[PDB]
Order: structure tokens, then sequence, then C-alpha cells
């Protein structure tokens, strides 16, 4: 490590720690920028040489983290928790946690190489015919094909291509990750990830939330299963068993809005999926990002700066470069460069993803003048919820009319049921998946799920919570968890379950501050400068204050609460329950062993 980046001498008291924090800040912005820049160069141009440069940058960051981390522990480990400055407590507490920098050099190199190799496998995997990429090709098949055998070829091809080669690497990564965080005092990596929420009852609190939400999912599931039975027939759909995992609009069956046209309760009404109108009007990626920006500025939040428009990658490159297409938002930690990297497609659900990512950017812009260690959300679920909250307003039929995407307007009970069902496919179907992913990964980190049970335990949880089954036979050579982006790319997932509950708490609070008095699911906060100021206060805080206290200021309650989500969906919750009773459905999947047969002549077709 360059000596100019190493710590000097500081006194072992609060006066010394303030100077330590300022000196750390000056050098950390340099080390972080070089690491993010190297990752950007690789993720927008996957090559062996850019992987080498990114691993070199990662190794330098580990030397930096070790040097300042060991000094922080030597000087302040017994006293930082009693400092009077709460920002300083958070800075020192962060720096004393070394993570992968606890590993010796050879294991640091092995760790960084595994991250690079796992990333490459996921983002370059293809499905070749008798070759398709995940984005756009396989994504488009799962979203719009209604041929059972074509969907199966895409689902099986993807899970085999991405999952099978990842397994040996993921075993090695798990062991090294645990060895690293054990030296920071954590029993395993999952315990470190959960510690970010600073709640001793986290896992029990989540389980209680899911108990309140499960009946809504069970009723949506039975209603959609019935619609699938009418389309695909008794051979491929069991009305008392799990749904085949490739038939729900999405490679992971994680949200179902793309089969809305199969299940719409009142099909004679206006089409609430505005994708065809976007294409007819000639929308492109740039228009989608500018329309999202203008919602933020209508609230008197910040526009995107020039560096964002000059630096971002908003379409898949046409020179055939290999890129990581999975949409992501980037803070370069220099208070100037902020970017989105998205292989944008012109669809309604991509318009929502644009809002999701720009929500991350807006957070970065609002907290950029804090110390670098505090440039994060009050907790990770807060960061995920910002853009989704704006997207709840944008999706309303009234707002869509304002921006020219929905001509006919009506306010009757059937139109309300259509809208709420469409939103339930997006939000309620996701809840079991958002909950189960880190239940699986926490058990892997703890050793309760060893390599010999990776797929057995994944499919136990998928069936238990989502009520789906694999449409072809699987065994432990398959590694179907690895075919989901966040697993090989080592990004935690429980943030998304927290967000899908939290965003309805935020929506209720901002709608009240805006002076809106109608039904919650018809609120639009567009042009409410009062709502903007209440959101701005949260964003500018970073991680400087306990999230429970920030939440109480914002919504009046200091805990996650499912009641705003239930209140939003109340009308369709009742309607779905009545429909299923009238049709004599079984709620659940008591034939838990059932799997569908193979199509005739599969895969020749
Ligand atoms: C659409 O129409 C509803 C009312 O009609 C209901 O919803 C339709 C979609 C149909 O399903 C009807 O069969 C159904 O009865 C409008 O909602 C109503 O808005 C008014 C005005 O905001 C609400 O009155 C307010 O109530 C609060 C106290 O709760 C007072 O403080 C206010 O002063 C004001 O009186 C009313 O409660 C609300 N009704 C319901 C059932 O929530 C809705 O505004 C309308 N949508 C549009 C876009 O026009
Ligand atoms: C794990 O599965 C693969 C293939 O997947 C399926 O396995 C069975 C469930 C079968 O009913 C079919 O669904 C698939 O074959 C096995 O590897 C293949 O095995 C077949 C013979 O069954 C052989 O012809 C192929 O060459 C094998 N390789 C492939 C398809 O790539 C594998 O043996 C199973 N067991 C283990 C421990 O991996
Ligand atoms: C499409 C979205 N991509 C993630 C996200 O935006 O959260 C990407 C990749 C993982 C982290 N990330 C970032 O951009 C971070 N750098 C942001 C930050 O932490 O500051 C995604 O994965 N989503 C959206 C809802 C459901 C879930 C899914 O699709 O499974
Ligand atoms: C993608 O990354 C590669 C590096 O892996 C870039 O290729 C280098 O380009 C410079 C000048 O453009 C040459 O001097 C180097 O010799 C190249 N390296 C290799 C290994 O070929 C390439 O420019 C990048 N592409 C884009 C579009 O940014
Ligand atoms: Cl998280
Ligand atoms: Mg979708
Ligand atoms: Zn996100």
């Amino acid at each position: 490590l360059d000596p100019g980046l190493q710590p000097g001498q500081f006194s072992a008291d609060e006066a010394g720690a303030q100077l330590f924090a300022q000196s750390y800040q000056s050098s950390a912005e340099q080390v972080l920028f070089q690491s993010v820049a190297a990752s950007w160069a690789h993720d927008t141009n996957i090559t062996a040489e850019n992987a080498r440069r990114q691993e070199e940058a990662a190794l330098l960051s580990q030397e930096f983290a070790e040097a300042w981390g060991q000094k922080a522990k030597e000087l302040y480990e017994p006293i930082w928790q009693q400092f009077t400055d709460p920002q300083l407590r958070r800075i020192i507490g962060a720096v004393r946690t070394l993570g992968s920098a606890n590993l010796p050099l050879a294991k640091r190199q092995q760790y960084n190489a595994l991250l690079s190799q796992m990333s490459r496998i996921y983002s370059t995997a293809k499905v070749c015919l008798p070759c398709w990429s995940l984005d756009p090709d396989l994504t488009n098949i799962l979203a719009s094909s209604r041929s059972y055998a074509m969907l199966l070829f895409a689902w099986e091809g993807w899970h085999n291509a991405a999952g099978i080669p990842l397994k040996p690497l993921y075993e090695d990564f798990t062991a090294l990750s645990n060895e690293a965080y054990k030296q920071d005092g954590f029993t395993d990596t999952g315990a470190y990830w959960r510690s970010w929420y600073n709640s001793p009852t986290f896992e029990d609190d989540l389980e209680h939330l899911y108990q309140q939400l499960e009946p809504l999912y069970l009723n949506l599931h039975a209603f959609v299963r019935r619609a699938l039975h009418r389309r695909y027939g008794d051979r491929y759909i069991n009305l008392r068993g799990p749904i085949p995992a490739h038939l729900l609009g999405d490679m992971w069956a994680q949200s179902w809005e793309n089969i809305y046209d199969m299940v719409v309760p009142f099909p004679d009404k206006p089409n609430l999926d505005v994708t065809s109108t976007m294409l007819q009007q000639g929308w492109q990626a740039t228009h989608m990002f500018r329309v999202a920006e203008e919602f933020f500025t209508s609230l008197e939040l910040s526009p995107m700066p020039p560096e964002f428009w000059e630096g971002s990658m908003l379409e898949k490159p046409a020179d055939g470069r290999e890129v990581v297409c999975h949409a992501s938002a980037w803070d370069f930690y220099n208070r100037k460069d902020f970017r989105i990297k998205q292989c944008t497609r012109v669809t309604m659900d991509q318009l929502s993803t644009v809002h999701h990512e720009m929500g991350h950017i807006q957070y970065y812009l609002q907290y950029k003048d804090l110390p670098v260690s505090l440039r994060r959300g009050a907790n990770p679920g807060f960061h995920e919820a910002i853009g989704d909250v704006l997207a709840l307003s944008v999706s309303t039929p009234e707002h869509l009319h304002k921006i020219g995407l929905l001509d006919r307007v009506t306010n009757d009970t059937e139109s309300d049921i259509n809208y709420l069902l469409k939103m339930a496919l997006e939000k309620i179907a996701f809840l079991p998946f958002g909950y189960l992913v880190d239940q699986w990964r926490w058990g892997v980190f703890s050793g309760r799920t060893p390599p010999s049970r990776y797929n057995f335990d994944w499919w136990y949880l998928r069936t238990k919570y989502q009520g789906i089954c694999p449409p072809v036979t699987r065994n432990e050579t398959h590694f179907d968890a690895g075919a989901k982006f966040h697993v090989p790319n080592v990004t935690p997932y429980i943030r998304y379950f927290v967000s899908f509950v939290l965003q309805f708490q935020f929506h209720e609070a901002l709608c009240k501050e805006a002076g809106y008095e109608g039904p919650l699911h018809q609120c639009d906060i567009y042009r409410s400068t009062k709502a903007g100021a209440k959101l701005r206060k949260v964003l500018r805080a970073g991680s400087s204050r306990p999230w429970q206290e920030v939440l109480k200021d914002m919504v009046g309650l200091d805990a996650l609460d499912a009641q705003p989500l239930l209140k939003y969906f109340q009308l369709v919750t009742q309607w779905l329950q009545e429909q299923n009773q009238q049709n004599g459905e079984v709620l659940g999947w008591p034939e838990y062993q059932w799997h569908p047969p193979l199509p005739d002549n599969y895969p020749e077709g």
C-alpha cells in the first residue's frame, strides 16, 4: 500500500478519533473511486484483462481496509461505543470491521478471483438451440410465449447453463467468506448481514409479518392456478398441487405481471398494460429516463447531473460487447460521478425498473456530503423502497392518463379490481420469494445446508413458500439457486422483502402529507412539494441516525408494519377470497410431490 494512503498517529481518545476519521475520509474516497471505476470498466466490457484490473483494485482496497481497520481497533476498540458524537461512533464501528481483509494474501487472491469468475459465468451464459442470452432473449420468451414446450426449453436451458458450473466455486466462496467474518466476531457471514438491521428480534419479526401476508398469497395463487388450468389443461396443471415454475411470466416466478392478460378479471375494460401504447408512440430509453427524472423534480428533489447523462449506459451495446445487463445504480464516492447501467427495453415493467434505479441515484445525490462511511440507507430496505414508492403513483390509471399513455378514463368497481389485481401480480406474488432467498442462504452460511443439500433445500423452500415445482427433474448436480443474479454476485436479498412492506408505509405517509383524501390505491403524489420535503429529510440522513427513529419521524411508527399494504389491497383481497370459494378451490398444494410430465417429443420441437 502506498505510504500516502497509510494512517499516521492519533491519540486514543475522542479528540484523536475525530482526526482519525477526517484522515481516513481523505484517503478512502481515493481507494473507493478506483475500485468502483475498475468494476464499471469490467461490467460494461467483460474481458479477461478488465477482470485482472478489477482484482488488482480489490486487493488494494483490502490492504487499505486492513491498515486503517487494525489501527482503529488498536486505538479505540474499548471506547468507541461511548463517544459523544453518534456519526463518529458509526464511522469507527464501520472501519473496525475488516471483512475479506482479514484473509491472508493467498486467500484474498482466491476470494477476489471467485467473485470475478462467478460474475462472468452468470452474465455470459447462453442457451443454444438444435444462441440466446438472458437479456433480452430468454426474458422475452418467459414474459410472452404461451407455448409450454418453448417456455420449458428456456427455463431448463437457463438453469442448467448458469447453475451447474457455479456450484464448485460457490462452495469455495462460502467457506472463505465465513473464515473472513469470523475474525470480526460473527458466527457466520449471515449473522454479519443480519446485523445491519440492529434488531435482536429480526428473524422472529419477519416471520410474524409473513404470517399476516400469507393468506393474500394463497388466494392469488389459487386464482392464477385456475387460469393456467384453463389454458394448459389437466395434463400440465394440477388444481391441488404446485404450479410448474416456468409458467408465471418470469424466469424465477418472482413476479407475475407479465401473465396479466391471461388472468385479467374484466377483459372488456381498458388495457392497464400500456406497453403497446409506448411502442406505438415511439418511446425509447432516453424518454423513459427523462420522464422518471421529471417526477423527481416535480417533488423538488434533484435532477440528474450532467455526469449522469454523459456516463451512464442506458441501452445494451450494439457492438456485441459482453456486458452485465442486470440493471444497477452506481455511486463512485467522489461526490460527482453517479451512473445507471441498464439494458433498457421499451415496456411498462421496464419503466418501473427505471424508477427503481433512479431512486437509488437520488439517495446518493442527497447524502453525498456525509462522511463516506455513512453514505448508505438508514437500512438496506430503505434504499430499495425509494423508487418503488414513486412508481406506485406513476402506475395509477389517473397518472398514466396525465402522461398520455392511457386515453380512456373510468372510476367503477370493475376498473378498481383490474388495477389492484395487476398490482397484486407485481407485489403480492413477490412476497414469498423475497422472504425465502436469504432463508436458503442463511442456512448455507450457518452449515445447516451443506453442499450435498443445496438443491434439495432450495426446492423445499420454493415449494413451501411459493407453491411451485421444477418442470423437469433436478438432482444435486444442478444448482438452481445459482441461476438467480444475486447469488453468484453476492448481493443480500432480505432487503427486498423489507422494501415491499415498507414502501406501502411510505406511500401512506406521503399521500397524507400531500393532502390526498381518497382511497390509498388511487393516490398520486406528483407535484406535491410537501411530500418531497418529507422524503428529502429521510434521504439526507444517510445512515447517521437509527432507522427506527427515522421511520418514526416519517410515518409515526418505529417498526415495520403490514397494515398499510393490507389497506391498499383490501378490495381485491376480499374479491379473490370470494371468487375462490365460489369456484370450490383448494387453497394450498396438498399434492406436494406432484411434477408435470414432459411434452411429447421433447426437446425435438
Ligand atoms: C372513485 O370513486 C370513489 C368513490 O366510489 C367508490 O369507488 C369507486 C371506484 C366505485 O367502486 C364505487 O362503487 C365506490 O363506492 C372515490 O373515493 C371517495 O373519494 C372521496 C373524496 O376524496 C372520499 O371522501 C372523503 O372522505 C374523507 C374521510 O374519509 C373526508 O375527510 C373528505 O372530506 C372526503 O369527504 C371518499 O371517502 C372516497 N370513497 C371511498 C370508498 O374511499 C374516488 O375519489 C374516485 N376516484 C377518482 C379518481 O375520481
Ligand atoms: C442428474 O441429472 C442429469 C440429467 O438430468 C436428468 O436426470 C434424470 C432425472 C433424467 O430423468 C432426465 O430428466 C435427465 O437426464 C444426469 O446426467 C445425464 O444422465 C443421462 C442419463 O440419465 C445421460 O444420458 C446424460 O449424458 C447425462 N448428462 C447430461 C444430460 O448432461 C445425472 O446423471 C444425474 N445425476 C447426477 C448425480 O448428476
Ligand atoms: C433490478 C434490481 N437490480 C439491483 C437493485 O437495484 O436493487 C442491482 C443489482 C443488485 C444491487 N443492485 C444495485 O443497483 C445496487 N448497487 C443499489 C444499492 O445498493 O445502492 C433488482 O435486482 N431488483 C429490483 C427489485 C427486485 C430485485 C430483483 O429483480 O430480483
Ligand atoms: C474493452 O476492454 C478492452 C480491454 O480488455 C479494451 O481494449 C484495449 O483498447 C486499447 C485502446 O482502445 C488498446 O490499447 C488495448 O491494447 C486494448 N486491450 C486489449 C486486451 O485488446 C477495449 O477498448 C474496451 N472496449 C470499449 C468499447 O471500451
Ligand atoms: Cl439486506
Ligand atoms: Mg416482469
Ligand atoms: Zn434496488
